[PDB]
């Protein structure tokens, strides 16, 4: 019985070692955040428009000016290989088959180059900055291998306090490795190559990355640039002012700050203030959750755990199935609310509860 | 112990095969909708008017200008024969004995003509449009056999995602059949009678039925016409503008869109805007639920599952009992709030919580 | 461990036959009302006034111009004899020992005259009108035996639908009797004494008692007259306009209309509009509940089930204990919020939640 | 697994006799207060400021003009010796090692002089007034032994009704004693020394202590004076007007009045009205709770049960661990919301829910 995302979560929990399942499902501290991420969707209900011809529906939509099959993306998640062999590739291929982008994590198990060589879909690269020089290296690598979009994640200045991991003494799977940091020269002495080597032997990332640093990154990357991890219209607006082509409102799936607001709380305001693409993630599980965000102005929704449940439970085919169910779910929802064209969604279909 | 609707639900669950009970009780996806349909009634409480002579009470009321025993109706529900033998007839006869209308579903187990021949009560016909020509045939049949009112259901452009049915692989009971589609010619070739035959061998209904199509139906039917499945004052108003004599606010008992608002949320507004009869259903189980809707301006309330529990548990007699309990419940409620005449109900007896 | 009202409820449930306990504790239909009666008190929290000398506190207060030990009363409850032998007397004597009034129910087990003869405390009489002539007889009897106050209960035009009683086929205890209806002549023929005899062989009360009837009662009774069962400032105000000396806001302990508002919802408004004594009951269990009502303007609070738990569990001594605990509870509360004199309570000590 | 305060509570419950655990964890009456103290923190969520350099963070802050390691203090709690041998000293030494103040209770197990002799940290003295003369004696003793700050607790005019203690017949541990009342002369006759001896053989404190009495105390103590137990901006303001250098908003950890508001409800208003230091306690368990209070204007947060769990579970080392976890928790939180300097916190980082 695999009829929705929750069904895949259940199957994933039965197939994954507890330690890995907890790494995946876990949230920060009391996990009031992940619960809030789900509960906030109940703050809106639908007011369908009847007697509208919905015999011909379209989920096609432009994301950052580029057309794709539906307003969805498989977001960046680390250590996918711990969930399923060659997890990064399975996700990328399923996204490509579905006609949507796949975002590779800086902490992926498959390197930037290897994926680009084995997948011709729309590949995006999510960047974490531990060392400036090293970050510049990955950015150029992504540029040279055909990655269309760069995503800077800004909500991991310090590691989230995930107590499930602490209880399990969670250690990065042995058979896995942070491939993108491979080959990064060693044996060299002096300032960097010592200053740098120190930074990469640390589990902490660059907590000094500020607005000025964003300008630096903006000049380095020539294509579309998005800033991920924002939770205020003000920050979203500043990002646009600094050169970003759009933003991704997100609280990292409730894994960083348990009491952070849900990005849904500032979605409408961010859309109204920035006037630029506002993407979003965190808590999306049902097609209705997605449609509510799109109706509030979201350009697209990125999936985190939803597609990972498919991956963990049934590999690549599992991801295909979750995307198929979600697409049919979105389609069914559009028909029921009387909005045949997904690009016609507006707050007029919602009722604040 | 059969003292209320819930008691009949309990007895129905014990007598019906799980698969059938789930078909009856089930809702869309997470079933947050059916729960909301019940919970929303708690948003209003009563403020009784004391020292009012309620020794003589009346539940009599005009629905669409025609007087009936009480502001209730047994709404249209498909496959009643799966709940109890000749279920459609049992319901119709119980409604007639109670002095209220019965609405026959397009997907009933007893044909339009057979029921009209065996029941002389006020019979209404609920229409689903799968094929225009076929729909026209049923409409004329209902007209020629004495059906007083036509009800167009507009909230099933596509089938609701009811996961209980998916889990049970629910298949339309063998001993049952969609009688109203019987005799519908076959063996014929060319456009329709091939184009048509295709549409009826499909579980999908006409998702293109729009406002223009409603005008078509309006000219075809000479008597009272109601549009069912509306969830906004705006749609209700447009229906009246297009010729409808009234509307039925409804979310199909939470069986189509899990996150749809409860029709109770737009009842007062629809009454104020349309100035025409506004009937309603979805979630009604207690007499207090019904009185609250009537106090907000509802012309009448249609029962869905409430009377079906009586049917499934004890057949025709079961329906009679549920209607008797509900009538006494409404009567008792009117006495307690100090409104002896049901037609005198107003928002003045309610307190928003 | 008998440290509060709940402890006595627990002990009462262990000592009483289930049928009797259910008669006592039960509410109308779903019992959402009794729950609401309790929950509504959480809508207010205390904002204590510190550094106030509370070394000398006083709970003494005038109720209808007459001074009593504390702003409490044991309200009218029927069939007290079913809870404990000579229950009416036990309650009356405990109230008298505590320095507060006791209200005798029309449906008591001890007659109006017998109680007045065995108790010299402040006795009030609660009237139910089944037959006008008979009611007049009890009213005069109460007047001639020294009852100081008359209370007309108006919220039982028809019997509440208490399903626990229906499930238990609850029958008025055999060893008990509605003593106040004793001796009421029989064997006589013609109009009344036939018309009357019919009314008393009925479980229904006079549902026609209206404002005009209240004027009738007002001229019959020369002392303080209160109307009980009101749930709106408007009705309270009309009662005063018709001659009442005060009112008792109440929903009959959630035993008549499950969805009725809690009287706490219209307490402040009734106090402001009538400018006359506004007493109240329904849901009071803790001293804090009582203080909140008094702070909102209530003249006094009548206890229903609270003191009955003491009665059922430990007879007269049980009632004394509950009143002692409640008095100490109120006293302790006054000290903690910084209001040494109970008559100085105001909304200034409360915070709306 | 000791990763947060709750983990220490769990370990403390396993090591402490039930009677003692209940004395510690218990609240007044229904304990709705302690629950509210926790729940109220969910009324605010965080809105992080991204791309802020948080590589260098500081928790250092001035409390009453004096710099300390972080905006925390170990508040005054009685009978610490019942939780762990020499509990008062263990707490004081852990606070000193952490760089924060420790407040000694009037009802401590270690005397004012003994502690000051064995601990050179910042020691504060919390005063309870049972007898004026005796209180004056302790105040001068605290002054002569080096206590920097005096804290008057005003919310125990009468003892809270803690039913857990009543159920357990809780008796002050035998091996323990209210040391600060030791030596207090006896054998003397006449007025005081008889009037006084009577007051100290009583479990009740001076319920007459008012504003005038505060003026008396203000002239007696030359250093910083704080009034603890306030629950309104008005009282806080009056305290400042009467000479206090600051206040401590508090409901005594929900141990005195079950329905008292949480001090968090009047924090912002008290800060705005008084313009003086507003400290606070009651319900703090997570670093996020603390940061929310600081963001609303609180000068510092006092810990009650949080550090006592560390004490009860693992003595002095346990307190050190809880303070270490809380410091790292606060630090981590500051980094995640983008406020590197704790003194820069403002309501701008919060979202009202
Ligand atoms: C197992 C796991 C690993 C993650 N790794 C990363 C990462 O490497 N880079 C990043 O930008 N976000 C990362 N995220 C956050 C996701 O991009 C996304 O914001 C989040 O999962 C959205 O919420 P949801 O899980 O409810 O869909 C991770 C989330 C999970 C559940
Ligand atoms: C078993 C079942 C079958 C239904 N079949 C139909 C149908 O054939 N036509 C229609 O207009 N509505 C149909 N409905 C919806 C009802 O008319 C009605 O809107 C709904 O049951 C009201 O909610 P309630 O069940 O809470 O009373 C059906 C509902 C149930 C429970
Ligand atoms: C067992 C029982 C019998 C009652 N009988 C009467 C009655 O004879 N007359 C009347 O005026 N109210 C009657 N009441 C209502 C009470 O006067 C009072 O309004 C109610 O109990 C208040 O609520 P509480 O039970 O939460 O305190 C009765 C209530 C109970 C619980
Ligand atoms: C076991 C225990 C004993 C206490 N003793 C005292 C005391 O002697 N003096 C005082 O001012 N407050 C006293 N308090 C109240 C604390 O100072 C503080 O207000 C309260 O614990 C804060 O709430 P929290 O426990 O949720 O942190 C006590 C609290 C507890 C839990």
């Amino acid at each position: 019985n695999l009829f929705n995302v929750e069904d895949y979560r259940k199957l994933a929990q039965k197939r994954l070692p507890k330690m890995v399942y907890d790494y995946l499902e876990g949230g920060a501290e009391d996990e009031y955040g992940v619960k809030h991420n789900r509960d906030v969707f109940q703050q809106w209900r639908f007011k369908p428009k009847r007697l509208v011809d919905v015999s011909r529906r379209s989920l096609q939509a432009e994301v950052l000016g580029k057309r794709q099959s539906m307003p969805l993306l498989i977001g960046p998640t680390a250590l996918n290989g711990a969930l399923w062999p060659k997890g990064d590739l399975a996700l990328a291929r399923a996204a490509t088959k579905a006609g949507i982008p796949f975002v590779l994590s800086t902490a992926s198990n498959m390197s930037i180059e290897d994926l680009a060589r084995q997948c011709d879909g729309d590949l995006w690269f999510q960047l974490y900055v531990i060392h400036r020089e090293i970050a510049q290296g990955m950015v150029l690598k992504a540029l040279h291998t055909g990655y269309t979009t760069l995503v800077l994640t800004t909500d991991v200045a310090v590691n989230g306090y995930r107590e499930r991991d602490l209880h399990n003494r969670f250690k990065i799977p042995p058979f896995l490795t942070l491939k993108n940091f491979e080959g990064i020269d060693l044996g060299k002495m002096d300032k960097a190559n010592l200053e740098m080597q120190a930074a990469l032997m640390s589990r902490q990332m660059d907590a000094s990355f500020n607005w000025e640093a964003l300008r630096w990154l903006r000049d380095l990357w020539p294509h579309k640039l998005l800033v991920k991890g924002l939770l205020s219209a003000e920050d979203a607006d500043r990002c646009i002012a600094e050169g970003a082509d759009g933003v991704i409102l997100s609280n990292h799936g409730g894994r960083q700050l348990d009491c952070a607001i849900s990005p849904m709380e500032v979605l409408a305001q961010s859309v109204a203030k920035t006037g630029k693409p506002v993407l979003i993630d965190s808590g999306f599980r049902r097609g209705s959750d997605i449609v509510k965000a799109l109706a509030l102005g979201a350009e697209a929704v990125l999936l985190g755990r939803a597609t990972l449940y498919g991956l963990a439970a049934r590999g690549e085919t599992g991801v295909d199935e979750v995307l198929t169910l979600l697409k049919a779910d979105i389609d069914r929802t559009l028909a029921q609310i009387g909005c045949p064209d997904i690009t016609s969604l507006s707050p007029d279909y919602l009722q604040n509860e």
